[PDB]
């Protein structure tokens, strides 16, 4: 079960998250900057089975649900995303990855001089998005080692060195609220 709770903003706008017993937490957000909220683990593993379900997941614009963490050395941001708002990321393409059930496009990303779990720095993100958003309410499994794999064969190796994974919900210049379970 999970043993980490994240609640990072930017101080942009208004977040309201809420640490709730075991693995669910509940997010509500308006005019947001930027915000990372979730539930997980302090230590991210390339093998880890993730599971969760999303009671809620109502972004009024841009807003993602995914697995999400960090790895460094390199310094690495990760992300598995199920569901989007208005907006599905994207960066530069390296193939596709099948995996419970959805099929996921795989992108690469510099980020320059930018936010992150170490400040402001040069980093890389690795990307699997689903074409299609996922069934929210349901049980929903992420079977990371599936991604690990898939990114390896593209030359996508993550850090030495595991930093939080976790269910995040983000949410970006939006409003919405959410509304998860991780196990
Ligand atoms: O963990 C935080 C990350 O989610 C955010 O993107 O940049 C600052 C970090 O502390």
């Amino acid at each position: 079960t999970t043993n980490y709770w994240q609640d990072w903003t930017d101080g942009v706008g208004t977040v309201n998250a809420s640490n709730l017993a075991g693995g669910q937490y509940s997010v509500s957000w308006t005019n947001c900057g930027n915000f990372v909220v979730g539930k997980g683990w302090s230590t991210g593993s390339p093998s880890r089975v993730v599971n969760y379900n999303a009671g809620a997941f109502s972004p009024n614009g841009n807003g993602y649900l995914s697995l999400y963490g960090w790895t460094r050395s390199p310094l690495i941001e990760y992300y598995v995303v199920d569901d989007w708002g208005s907006y599905r990321p994207t960066g530069t393409y390296m193939g596709t990855v099948t995996s419970d059930g959805g099929t996921y496009d795989i992108y690469t990303a510099t980020r320059v001089n930018a936010p992150s779990i170490d400040g402001t720095q040069t980093f890389t993100q690795f990307w699997s998005v689903r074409q299609s958003k996922r069934s929210i309410g349901t049980n929903n499994t992420i079977t990371f080692a599936n991604h690990v794999n898939a990114w390896k064969s593209h030359g996508m190796n993550l850090g030495s060195s595991w930093a939080y994974q976790i269910i995040a919900t983000e949410g970006y210049q939006s409003s919405g609220y959410a509304n998860v379970t991780v196990w």
